[PDB]
C-alpha cells in the first residue's frame, strides 16, 4: 500500500487531512472529487497530488456543516454544478477595463460580463459568505469563481444564453435587501387612486419604464375602466433601483444614471453591452472599451445610485 496525503475541502478555507491510496480512485475513497474543478473521481492519485487540495461533496457532519454555512445549501446537485462551470469559468480571461472587472468574450458570456460589470457599481451584500468572499475578488480582477458561483446559483450553464434582468433578479434574492422600500400610487380619473406597498426584491426593480424621472412623475397604464391611469413612485427607500423595459432606442445622458445593459438582439436572441457613467459615457463589451459624450442605442436596463426619496405630488 503506497499512500499520499492530501487536504479535502467543501469551501476551500477549512481544509482536513486525508491519506490516499495510489491503487484507488479519488472516488472510490471520498466520492466525488474536483482538482480545482477538474472532475477526479475516475483517477488514482499521482505523486504530484501531494499537499493538494480537493473538492468533495458533503458527506458528513463536519462537511455538513461548512457547506451549509458558506453556501447555504447541503446539496450535491450545488456543488457539482459550480465545480462544473468553474472548469470553464478559470479558463476564461477577465482584464480590467476602464477600471473594471469585465470577460473577454468566451461561450456566449456577453450577458455575464454586463451584469458582472453591473454588480461593481451598485451597493450589494450577499448573504451566503460563498458570494461575497467571490464578489471581493471579482472586484480584485480574480472573477472566475464569482462567474462559476452565479452560474450555479442561478442554475445555469456554460455557453447557455442568458437574460441579464433574470440573472438580476436571482442574485438580489440572496443578497440583503431586507430593507428595502417601495411605495408607488395609481390614479385613475374615473375610479380614484390606489396605494401599494413593496419590500425586498420587488421595491427594488421594476419592468416598463427605463427613466427613473419618469417613474417619479407618472407613467400611463391600462387601468380596470378601460380608462387609462397614472402610476408613479411615492417613496423608495434603498441603495440603487434597476428599471427595465423591452429593448428599445433610448437617449443616456452623462451624470443622469449609474449603468445601463445594451441588447441588439430579438427576443430570442441578442448582444449584450454595458454602458457605463463616468467623467463621460463608456461602452464595455467584453475587453473593449469606447467613450461617447452622446448616447442613443437599445437599452433595457438602466440602474440608479439611490438612498431615501419622497415625492412632492
Ligand atoms: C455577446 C454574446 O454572448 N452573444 C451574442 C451572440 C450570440 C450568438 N449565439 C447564438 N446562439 C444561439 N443558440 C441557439 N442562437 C443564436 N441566435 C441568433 C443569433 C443572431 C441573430 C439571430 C436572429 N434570429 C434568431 C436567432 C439569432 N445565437 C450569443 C450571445
Ligand atoms: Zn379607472
Amino acid at each position: 500500500v503506497r499512500t499520499i496525503k492530501v487536504f479535502t475541502t467543501v469551501d476551500n478555507i477549512n481544509l482536513h487531512t486525508q491519506v490516499v491510496d495510489m491503487s484507488m480512485t479519488y472516488g472510490q475513497q471520498f466520492g466525488p472529487t474536483y482538482l480545482d474543478g477538474a472532475d477526479v473521481t475516475k483517477i488514482k492519485p499521482h505523486n504530484s497530488h501531494e499537499g493538494k487540495t480537493f473538492y468533495v461533496l458533503p458527506n458528513d457532519d463536519t462537511l455538513r456543516v461548512e457547506a451549509f454555512e458558506y453556501y447555504h445549501t447541503t446539496d450535491p446537485s450545488f456543488l457539482g454544478r459550480y465545480m462544473s462551470a468553474l472548469n470553464h469559468t478559470k479558463k476564461w480571461k477577465y482584464p480590467q477595463v476602464n477600471g473594471l472587472t469585465s470577460i473577454k468574450w468566451a461561450d456566449n458570456n456577453c450577458y455575464l460580463a454586463t451584469a458582472l460589470l453591473t454588480l461593481q457599481q451598485i451597493e450589494l451584500k450577499f448573504n451566503p459568505p460563498a458570494l461575497q468572499d467571490a464578489y471581493y475578488r471579482a472586484r480584485a480582477g480574480e472573477a472566475a469563481n464569482f462567474c462559476a458561483l452565479i452560474l450555479a446559483y442561478c442554475n445555469k450553464t456554460v455557453g447557455e444564453l442568458g437574460d441579464v434582468r433574470e440573472t438580476m433578479s436571482y442574485l438580489f434574492q440572496h443578497a440583503n435587501l431586507d430593507s428595502c422600500k417601495r411605495v408607488l400610487n395609481v390614479v385613475c380619473k374615473t375610479c380614484g387612486q390606489q396605494q401599494t406597498t413593496l419590500k425586498g426584491v420587488e421595491a427594488v426593480m421594476y419592468m416598463g419604464t427605463l427613466s427613473y424621472e419618469q417613474f417619479k412623475k407618472g407613467v400611463q397604464i391600462p387601468c380596470t375602466c378601460g380608462k387609462q391611469a397614472t402610476k408613479y413612485l411615492v417613496q423608495q427607500e434603498s441603495p440603487f433601483v434597476m428599471m427595465s423595459a423591452p429593448p428599445a432606442q433610448y437617449e443616456l445622458k452623462h451624470g443622469t444614471f449609474t449603468c445601463a445593459s445594451e441588447y441588439t438582439g430579438n427576443y430570442q436572441c441578442g448582444h449584450y453591452k454595458h454602458i457605463t457613467s463616468k467623467e463621460t459615457l463608456y461602452c464595455i463589451d467584453g475587453a473593449l472599451l469606447t467613450k461617447s459624450s452622446e448616447y442613443k442605442g437599445p437599452i433595457t436596463d438602466v440602474f440608479y445610485k439611490e438612498n431615501s426619496y419622497t415625492t412632492t405630488i
